[PDB]
């Protein structure tokens, strides 16, 4: 014990094994870390490499199809060679991701990192170790909704069965930007395949109609840089979010992971309401359980680890930091809570991962977005302000509640809205003169 030094390769910014990293300009920079379980010696040294083999082997592991991103692309400060920090059991070594002309739309790309000559003092347990990810996308053209480095970020549901998520566009800045960073599609259900014997995705009508019409009525959301998410959500059966065993997790996560491919969306919400009591017997499901919550959104990230995996922290989703020994801050993007709280972090996450605040755009608790607001937040290091239900009958109220927050987080307040769409139709009508 007292000799093995065992290292391990994360990003240095997030320290994450599993960065998505958004190119909003012609560079971006971060350093690489390698993490030391012992002081180090005298002689302890590494460097860093990229490993193209390696793409393949996480490809198979997560079942994706990653691009390798261009290597002339990506520069390691001192050709890759890390500085050792004896205090801090760690060294680091600067790594600038330059943008590059010829890729691919909407493509995610990667950028896999292994640890090379290392000193001989040094234990590498295995091949996820030795290495580090990072899952690259070009968002130059996609700016809109990018309010600058940092800043407080939107996440907005729509109760789709009665509004049109194209009004994510009646939301903007005075200086034009797009307020809502991240929508769901609130919701798809988890249900029971009775003829399968398990759970499955299950769709109204309302949903489903969003997705056959996704080019129509959700792309254009995320051609200007919105992530759109699917809402999952429980609905009276045996089935649940956070009543799956581990097979049926695993079963359950590809599914939405192939949701998700299907229709080119951002990732996912966990919602866990509604669920009756499971039945046991199927080997699908368990006992309820924050725990079982955590595996399936541990199984659901590893099926999409370029997409959102994001919860309300309600019924028994959210608790549970640990999975299979991957800590919380690699499998919860996004956490949001309850009217009238801010989420809080488990595991190794940061308030950064958390709302500071959710509104009831149609029921009216939680509170406003005032400058006061929007400054308290960012005293308390919130990354994320949750809204929940707007529509257009109700902008009135719903842009009140918007006022003042605007420019402390932005620089610009929210603009009174011009257009707003109706169910089901593309069709941009001006607000309020069409209602």
């Amino acid at each position: 014990g007292i000799y093995e030094n065992n290292a391990y390769l994360r990003d240095g910014k997030s320290n994450l094994v599993s960065k998505v990293v958004e190119l909003h300009g012609e560079t971006y920079a971060t350093t690489v870390k390698m993490g030391l379980s012992k002081t180090p010696n005298t002689a302890t040294s590494a460097k860093v490499k990229i490993d193209a083999a390696y793409l393949e082997t996480y490809n198979k592991a997560h079942n994706t199809d990653f691009a390798l991103y261009p290597q002339d692309l990506v520069t390691f400060a001192n050709e890759g060679i890390l500085t050792v920090n004896a205090n801090t059991k760690s060294a680091e070594v600067e790594m600038t991701i330059r943008a590059g002309e010829g890729l691919q739309e909407d493509k995610t790309y990667a950028i896999p990192v292994a640890i090379s000559d290392q000193s001989s003092d040094i234990t590498i347990k295995d091949e996820d170790a030795k290495h580090c990810i990072y899952l690259v996308k070009d968002m130059r053209n996609a700016g809109d909704a990018y309010k600058g480095e940092g800043v407080m970020q939107g996440y907005l549901f729509f109760e789709v069965n009665d509004v049109n998520p194209l009004n994510t566009l009646s939301f903007q800045l005075e200086n034009g930007k797009l307020l809502w960073d991240v929508v769901v599609l609130f919701a798809a259900n988890i249900n029971y395949d009775a003829e399968a014997g398990r759970p499955r995705v299950q769709c109204n009508p309302n949903v489903q109609y969003l997705l056959d019409n996704n080019e129509t009525l959700l792309q254009p959301l995320r051609r200007r840089g919105v992530k759109v998410l699917l809402g999952l959500l429980g609905n009276h059966d045996i089935t649940g979010l956070a009543q799956l065993s581990e097979q049926g997790a695993k079963d359950f996560a590809r599914e939405v992971a192939q949701y998700c491919k299907a229709y080119n969306l951002d990732g996912v919400n966990y919602d866990d309401e509604y669920s009756n009591s499971p039945d046991l017997s199927n080997p699908s499901l368990t006992n309820p359980s924050t725990a079982a919550a955590a595996r399936l959104c541990y199984e659901t990230k590893q099926a999409m680890p370029d997409k959102l995996v994001t919860v309300f922290d309600w019924g028994q989703m959210y608790g549970v930091a640990t999975v299979d020994g991957v800590d919380a801050k690699e499998w919860i993007d996004i956490v949001v809570a309850n009217y009238g709280s801010a989420a809080y972090p488990i595991g190794q996450m940061t308030k950064k991962q958390c709302s500071g605040i959710s509104m009831e755009f149609n029921l009216g608790g939680g509170g406003s977005l005032s400058a006061s607001k929007a400054q308290s937040m960012i005293d308390g290091g919130y990354g994320w302000f949750m809204g929940f239900a707007p529509s257009p009958a109700k902008y009135g109220s719903v842009f009140s509640r918007l006022q003042g927050g605007g420019e402390v987080l932005y620089g610009s307040n929210v603009a009174a809205p011009t257009i707003f769409y109706k169910k089901n139709d593309p069709t941009p009508y001006k607000y309020p003169d069409d209602l």
